[PDB]
């Protein structure tokens, strides 16, 4: 029914192993099989991330930005050095105290929604929850979330973000405090301080990498719980399954469908030739439905123990935001289980990704849902 996300890649995954799409006259070969997505994600020499800024993104962003994202657009061994700088900052959501503040934010927004009765989840719920949670990760004042909410859910809009980041970098530059900007400006890369340009590459990536993905993860979870009262019930009675429930939702929703790489030399994948200087994609969504790897791949098995999903990527570039994202979803699932009796989906419109030969439901442009109290 309505919460379903179908697998548009099945026939091609099983028959050829790959697909094609056009994106700004820079054509893509999509890798669809779990085995191949892993081998290719691991093999950075042949399939590289350190390209012209914006080239590995799909759709390509070469025409809307010049700044290199870090560590996203850097290859090992330099990748490892930058990643070691920011990785302790990204593990902060594992702290008790960070989790209490996040529990209070999510709990407050769930109570407000139970009072309003019905709400438009994408904007009134998911975007608010994501913007506020992000203030904990950046360690900025709560109020900064109102600016981010205003941006909503593309050359001129892009520059709104880039210029905002520059202002923040300059402000922290003059008056160092404890926010992520100040921490990055004071960090060392091989015995010297990071430059503003490097900080900008971390921060643009931090804002852009976690916005849409989190908003869809949150929204798709609510949709799914709305149509599956038995799942809401298991989560209430068996809180111990919550962690595995979150991984299973990231596998099935795969909020980030694919990511590109640039092919450095002539080579083959599934007996198919790919020429140097072209792009492939690591199609995480398809790998996460591979019937050679997952039992019942097109359902949510709420307590799945064996779950080698690639929803957060694989090997070198595995998602730094995963710790933050996981805590958001763990807490959300428990807050709904302990406070909401059931839901009704009242009206919706689907967000379909145009991938040329493939049309992929990634979530909802909007969906109106009623929450009833327990
Ligand atoms: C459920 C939500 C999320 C999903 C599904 C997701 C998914 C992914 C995926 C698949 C990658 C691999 C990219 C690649 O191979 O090139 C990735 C990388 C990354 N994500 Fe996320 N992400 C999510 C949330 C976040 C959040 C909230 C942030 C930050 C606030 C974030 C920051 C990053 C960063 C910095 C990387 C690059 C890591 C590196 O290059 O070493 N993500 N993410
Ligand atoms: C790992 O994902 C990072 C990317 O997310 C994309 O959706 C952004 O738009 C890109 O600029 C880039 O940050």
């Amino acid at each position: 029914k309505k919460s379903e996300l179908p697998d548009p890649f099945e026939k091609a995954r099983e028959s050829k192993g790959y697909g094609e799409m056009n994106d700004q006259d820079d054509p893509v070969t999509m890798l669809l099989r779990h085995k191949d997505v892993r081998k290719s994600a691991h093999n950075y020499k042949t399939f590289q991330s350190g390209a012209v800024p914006g080239r590995i993104v799909i759709p390509s962003e070469v025409d809307i930005r010049d700044t290199r994202q870090i560590p996203f657009e850097v290859d090992p061994p330099v990748h490892g050095v930058y990643r070691a700088i920011v990785e302790p900052w990204f593990k902060r959501p594992l702290q008790a105290e960070y989790q209490e503040k996040l529990t209070a934010q999510i709990s407050e927004i769930v109570e407000e929604t139970l009072l309003k009765g019905s709400v438009e989840v994408v904007t009134d719920f998911a975007l608010r929850l994501q913007s506020r949670a992000l203030t904990l990760l950046l360690n900025t004042p709560f109020s900064e979330s109102e600016t981010w909410i205003s941006w909503g859910t593309d050359g001129d809009k892009a520059n709104i973000l880039y210029h905002y980041i520059d202002e923040q970098i300059d402000r922290a530059s003059e008056n160092p405090g404890d926010d992520m900007y100040s921490v990055l400006l004071n960090s060392e890369f091989e015995g010297r301080k990071l430059t503003k340009e490097e900080v900008k590459g971390v921060m643009v990536l931090t804002f852009a990498g976690g916005r849409d993905t989190v908003i869809n993860a949150v929204t798709n979870s609510i949709a799914y719980l709305a149509e599956h009262p038995e799942a809401l019930e298991r989560l209430r009675k068996e809180p111990e399954i919550t962690g595995r429930a979150v991984e299973e939702m990231i596998r099935y929703f795969s909020p980030l469908t694919q990511m590109g790489r640039v092919v450095t030399e002539d080579t083959h994948v599934c007996e198919h030739a790919v020429k140097a200087d072209s792009r492939i994609s690591l199609c995480w969504a398809s790998a996460n439905r591979d019937a050679a790897v997952f039992e019942n791949p097109n359902e949510i098995v709420l307590d799945r123990k064996v779950n080698p999903h690639v929803g957060f990527g694989f090997s070198h570039h595995n998602c730094l935001g995963a710790t933050h994202a996981r805590q958001i979803l763990k807490i959300l699932l428990q807050t709904l289980a302990q406070k909401v009796a059931s839901f009704e989906i009242l009206d919706y419109k689907e967000n379909i990704e145009d991938l040329d030969h493939f049309q992929r439901k990634v979530g909802f442009h909007n969906i109106q849902i009623k929450f009833n109290p327990l």
